[PDB]
This record gives C-alpha cells, structure tokens and sequence, in this order.
C-alpha cells in the first residue's frame, strides 16, 4: 500500500493551500470532497435512491443541503447512506495508488472517525481568530467551528504539524520548506515500510 497522510485542519486553516505544495511535488492527491462528489454524480446507484427518497425536486446540491437542514432527520438518512458510500470510494482510491506516499485530504478526518484509513495525521494549524480572518458570515463560521474538534484536540491527534498562522507574503518560503522537509520524511517512511 502506499503510505497513506491523513491531511485535516479546521474550517479557513489551509488545508487546500497545503495540499497543494504537496501536489507540487508530483504526489498524488485522494480529497474527501471530491470523492462525495462522485458518489452521487449523475448516473449513480446512490444518487438514484435520493432522488427516491426526496424527489427529483432535487443533483442540485444546493437544494439538497438546502433540505438536510430542515432537523436532523433527512440528515440522518442522507448520513447513514452516502458516510459509508464515501469510505469506501476512499479506500479504493488510496489502494490504487502506487507512489510511495499519498496525501489524503480529509477535512473531517477527525470528526468522522476516518483515522483508521491514513497512517499519520498531519494537521495544518492556525488560531481560532485566524480561521474566523480566513473564512471571510462571521455568525456561520463560528458554528461551523463549534461542530467541529477544537484546536487542542486535532493538536493531540497530529502526528505532524505545520502551522498557518502568519501571512503568506512572509511566510510562504518557510511553508514550502516545511513541505519539502515532511516530503523528504514521508517517502523515508514509505521506504521503512519495505
Ligand atoms: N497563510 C496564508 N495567508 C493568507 N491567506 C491564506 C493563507 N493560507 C491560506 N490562505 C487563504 O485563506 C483561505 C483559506 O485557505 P484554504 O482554502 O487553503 O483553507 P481550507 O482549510 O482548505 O479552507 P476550507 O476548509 O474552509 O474550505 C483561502 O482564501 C486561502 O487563499
Ligand atoms: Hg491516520
């Protein structure tokens, strides 16, 4: 199996910025989102049942979140049949992959207990009141980042941390030579594997 790093951070940290220098470096990319988004693309078993469930009303993704949110019911429904659809398409594609290392971005990779999949956690890290700088409404964030762990928590979980805090303009430079260092890490760690 490749050597699997479970990427994840808070709403607005740089997860998405982060991923990206990795790519950079020629290393191939499973992102959670992406894969949600082909569970349920147009000719899909999975997409066909919502549609059953809801309506054609609905895929118009937007009307979808918009019906999830009426209580916690529909949310249920929709969890209990695509959270076990969308692992399982993340399996497969890390197994498919070849490189010596993978990066998998997984924005909720806490949360939903997706931890098991990846064989180390590298957390990207930055302040609450940065998260609420990035994002920008205000109101949204907030509750966003109180469903989700809090920065102490994903701190105890990471087995490596990069951190976001300071602006790009300074600090771009030592985020990629950051990179470079867990790049240099990771394939050693691929390696150590065989
Ligand atoms: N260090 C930086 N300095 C200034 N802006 C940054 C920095 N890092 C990322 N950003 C910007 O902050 C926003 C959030 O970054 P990014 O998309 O990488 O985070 P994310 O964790 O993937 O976001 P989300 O989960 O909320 O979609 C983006 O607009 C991005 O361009
Ligand atoms: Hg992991």
């Amino acid at each position: 199996m490749t050597y699997i790093v479970g990427l994840t951070g808070g709403i607005g940290s740089g997860k998405t910025t982060i991923a990206n220098l990795f790519t950079d470096l020629g290393v191939p990319l499973v992102d959670a989102d992406v894969v949600a988004r082909e569970v349920v693309a147009k000719d899909s078993p999975l997409l066909s049942k919502i549609v059953e469930h809801f309506g054609a009303q609905i895929l118009n993704r937007a009307a979808l979140r918009e019906r999830v949110f009426n209580h916690d019911e529909d949310k249920l429904w929709l969890n209990n049949l695509l959270h076990p659809a969308i692992r399982e398409r993340m399996k497969q594609k890390l197994a498919e992959q070849t490189a010596p290392y993978t990066l998998f971005v997984v924005p909720l990779l806490i949360e939903n207990k997706l931890t098991a999949l990846c064989d180390r956690i590298l957390v990207v890290d930055v302040s609450p009141q940065t998260q609420l700088a990035r994002s920008a409404n205000f109101e949204q964030i907030q509750r966003i980042m109180n469903s989700q762990v809090s920065q102490q928590e994903r701190l105890k979980w990471a087995d490596d941390v990069i951190n976001n805090d300071a602006e790009l303009a300074q600090n771009l430079p030592h985020l990629q030579q950051k990179v470079l260092e867990l790049h240099q890490f990771y394939l050693q760690q691929a390696e150590n594997k065989n």
